[PDB]
């Protein structure tokens, strides 16, 4: 036996239900046009919710029995960010469940919103005390607490009818994104990331697409100048990351590639709005199909790894 | 006697009339709803104006008789920024006086606008020559010449009826803010500030709230998507700074805490617009009351220090 | 004879047809108000096109016979950016030619759009692998592939009737600008540029003005809040650069000053829209006259250098 061993569920694995849940919601937003999309959405949503329940129970066990492992990830100026996946996914599962039970959905949405805001207020701000975060801590994962969590609150609160509160969270996320990205890309240019962190390059896809998806959730799918602007930068980053992909996976394909699923799923979700708004419909179809294929491949890779006993640690 | 001694009025003390003047204007913008607000506004405005006159005379004496002390602050890549408080407050006193004498108000507004634009044009640009500003010069005080001064011109010019000119200054300030903040927050994460500078952390509260207050001044109080976005990031920063407050005041409460008053007063001012627009009225009431209490505490602390002979150097 | 010698046309000389072509387009947009502007526009456009043809042929010769010289500029994390001038100018010549032959214009616009997007996708993204770009590589020239090229595609695609595609390129450029500038200005504050690179300070004038010109091209000249905001920051930078000009030219006037022509020409172009929108007409006239005088001086300086055998290497 081992004196200690890393917990079998890495915190980052919450990216799996994140990607699936967000994709569920994208398909939900096609039911208006193609009713069969609802079936696809419901299946994705149930799968995402089941995985989320499992991973929540797993993390509760980690908290109870391996608390010092949680404490170390929490105080790390790099690893803390993955904890934000927990409230993010809680909110997304709420959004799914709203179709069946708005009361339970609302409870999950508030828990995740309060949770994420408390988390950032405690930890993101603490970094400003200096001396712990280093230049080498400037990782794409920082987008999770700083940006993605706020966008998720924005769209979830809008779903509940709190549009103006949603706009506050939206603004927090959008300005936080624009304020962080400059220093991230400069860091990547000079130093980049070591292979072990490179899959997290996929999170760089997320901001513009998660931003526009949240924006369109609040504004009832009105595809305006801001929405088009966001899509343009989002596609620029997609092209860049496609070119970089062989480098990203230099040391092999791995489960970390779920990092891409936040941007991919939000590409799909926002595409449904562009399509329905009759804006760039051809691009929209491409984006929706591309992102589904990509996430499909992540799912097949993940099943392969599970099949081989190479998923949990 | 002393060969030399620091001048008794630190340049930063212009933050006192700044906070009071801006708060006067917030109360002025409640007269529409509650006429008694005018009395509160007039008292704040008179007090702010009297303090400003005193401090202007004091600084004129510093210029005449201690010019090398001014020169050293001016050429410092850190301390130069506080000089921008002079034209900022000149403009704010003009805005107050407009209620009684638009001619004198207009003169003050132009003096402060020309003054601040000349100041930045001379000094902010000079930094781009390199070799003087250092990484450790990356302080929140830079927001004063770069951001706050432009927003103040924007709203003061709008008051005079020059809305389109006001939008030019508004854009200068808003884009300058977004262009500086990324590097400021990265610096704070890595190095932070020494206790002696930490109260200036309060200036980090200012940008979003000063921005939205200026925006709403130009646009006749129309609370739109941009306004809501700005408030959201503003409240994020408020939460962060509240969490950081014990650290900010690690070495004790001090007069430097007037740094917070620009953001606090602009929180109050913008709240009056949100309230009147029937947007987030409960948040608005909270924000207005909170910021008044906070500034009230600054005033009581300041009276205490004066009472004890611990205000002037 | 020499074993090797730098090619006689520096890649940066494509800034000459850029400035002239963009200025042609500014005058074109005055024909509505003053028909004689068309003659001025046509002359500028023909001159720009002729120079562009020459320089394209020259660069094709460089590619064929001095390929390793191109390869070295391409792989440089600093010098690669000037290559973007080639597709940028290709697009601008297309915009000119559209007045006479929309078919040929469309071909040039697509070639330049595909070319610039391929170029950035290959090279700008590659920088994110780290270890090649250094802090000292943080130069204004980076705006050429990252920002200017996207804005040029935006307005050229709008000219062809592809407004929504144009908005995608517009957003890519605008967000890329805001994401790069923070780190550029911090670098200039700390380290600046050596005299040999200082003329490229002129490119700092470009972003806001090129941005607003592209925006107004897409949106049919509607001078709205965004347009005014952009002009305000653009003029701030103009003032800063005017103050810095003696420093910029410390070691003498040189052909590198064509770096300013992208911002100058776009100042002129956007002024035509402000004027026609009856927004800040006096500022507009000033801006249009100023930028024409400036570019006129660049032309006279260039003729002088050609006259003296000091243009080509
Ligand atoms: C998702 C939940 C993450 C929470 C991690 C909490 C980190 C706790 O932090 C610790 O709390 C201890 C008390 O229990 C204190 O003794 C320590 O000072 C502090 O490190
Ligand atoms: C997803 C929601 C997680 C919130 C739980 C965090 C509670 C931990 O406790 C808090 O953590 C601090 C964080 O910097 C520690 O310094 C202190 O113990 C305390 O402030
Ligand atoms: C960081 C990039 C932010 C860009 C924000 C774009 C400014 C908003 O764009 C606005 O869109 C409106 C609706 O489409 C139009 O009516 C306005 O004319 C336009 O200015
Ligand atoms: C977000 C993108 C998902 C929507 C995919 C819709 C694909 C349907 O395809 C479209 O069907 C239309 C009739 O309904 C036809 O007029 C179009 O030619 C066809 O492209
Ligand atoms: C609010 C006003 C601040 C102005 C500070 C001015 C700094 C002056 O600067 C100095 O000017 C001198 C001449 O008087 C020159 O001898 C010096 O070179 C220069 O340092
Ligand atoms: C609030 C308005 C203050 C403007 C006064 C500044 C005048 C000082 O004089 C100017 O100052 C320069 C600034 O870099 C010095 O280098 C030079 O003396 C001169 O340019
Ligand atoms: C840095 C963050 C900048 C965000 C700017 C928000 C873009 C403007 O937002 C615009 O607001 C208008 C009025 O409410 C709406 O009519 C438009 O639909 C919306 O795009
Ligand atoms: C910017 C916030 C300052 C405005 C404070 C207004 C507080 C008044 O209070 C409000 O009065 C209303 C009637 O006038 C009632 O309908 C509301 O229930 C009550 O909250
Ligand atoms: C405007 C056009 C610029 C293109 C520059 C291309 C840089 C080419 O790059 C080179 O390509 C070679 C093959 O020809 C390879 O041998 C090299 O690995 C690679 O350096
Ligand atoms: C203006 C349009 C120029 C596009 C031509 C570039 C083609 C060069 O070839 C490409 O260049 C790479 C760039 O990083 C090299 O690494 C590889 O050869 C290849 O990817
Ligand atoms: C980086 C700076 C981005 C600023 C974008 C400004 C947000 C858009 O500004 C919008 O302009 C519209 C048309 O004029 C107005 O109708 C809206 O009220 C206003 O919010
Ligand atoms: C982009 C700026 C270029 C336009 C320059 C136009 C200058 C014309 O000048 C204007 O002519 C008007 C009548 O046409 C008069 O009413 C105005 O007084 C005069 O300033």
């Amino acid at each position: 036996m081992n004196i200690t061993k890393p917990f079998p569920l890495p915190t980052g694995y919450f990216g799996i239900p994140l990607g699936l849940a967000a994709l569920s919601l994208a398909w939900f937003h096609l039911e208006n046009l193609f009713p069969a999309a609802r079936m696809v959405s419901d299946v994705l949503g149930i799968v995402a919710s089941a995985v989320w329940i499992l991973f929540i129970l797993m993390y509760a066990y980690k908290l109870r029995y391996y608390f010092e492992e949680v404490r170390a990830e929490y105080h790390s100026p790099v690893r803390f960010s993955f904890i934000a996946l927990i409230p993010i996914t809680t909110m997304l599962v709420g959004d799914i469940l709203y179709r069946w039970n708005p009361l339970i959905a609302e409870v999950l949405i508030w828990i995740g919103t309060i949770g994420q805001l408390l988390f950032s207020t405690l930890r993101v701000s603490e970094l400003w005390q200096g001396g712990v975060f280093e230049q080498k801590s400037t990782h794409p994962s920082f987008y999770l607490p700083a940006v993605a969590a706020n966008f998720t609150s924005a769209s979830s609160l809008a779903l509940l009818g709190y549009h103006d509160l949603g706009y506050l969270f939206f603004g927090a996320g959008m300005i936080a994104w624009i304020i962080f990205e400059p220093v991230l890309l400069q860091h990547l240019r000079i130093s980049s990331l070591e292979p072990q962190f490179r899959a997290t390059m996929g999170i760089v896809l997320a901001p513009a697409f998660v931003c526009v998806s949240a924006y369109l959730s609040i504004n009832h799918g009105e595809v305006d100048t801001l929405a088009k602007i966001l899509w343009g930068y989002g596609f620029l980053q997609l092209f860049f990351l496609l070119r970089l992909f062989p480098w990203i996976v230099e040391k092999g394909l791995n489960i970390g590639l779920w990092a891409f699923s936040a941007g991919l799923a939000s590409m799909a979700n926002s595409a449904t709005a562009f399509y329905h708004g009759n804006v760039l419909q051809g691009v929209s179809i491409f984006a929706f199909v591309f992102s589904n294929v990509m996430i499909g491949l992540l799912v097949l890779m993940t099943i392969y790894k599970l099949t081989k006993g190479q998923f949990f640690l």
